[PDB]
């Protein structure tokens, strides 16, 4: 019983790539696992550090930001990724 608190909402997108915004309540304990759709990749991010660039990208603590933005390449990907934060 100690999962992280976060939610994935559509974020700022553009055309060939889109950026989603994830809000968090803890942050200091970043350990979410991003589950892309085996195709997109993190092109950039801010308000937090990421670990990986295709498959499982976990967030990391680097200051004090619970909300971080992440870009995702489409190149044929129309599904939005989501941040995981549960124990199971």
């Amino acid at each position: 019983t100690g999962s992280c608190s976060v939610s994935a909402v559509r974020g700022e997108e553009w055309a060939d790539r889109f950026n989603v915004t994830y809000s968090v309540s803890g942050s200091s304990s970043w350990v979410v696992t991003l589950g892309l759709n085996g195709g997109q990749s993190v092109q950039s991010s801010w308000n937090a550090a990421l670990t990986g660039s295709s498959g499982t990208v976990t967030a990391r603590p680097n200051g004090s930001g619970n909300s971080f933005g992440v870009t995702f390449y489409k190149n044929g990907s129309s599904a939005t990724p989501g941040a995981t934060c549960a124990t199971g």
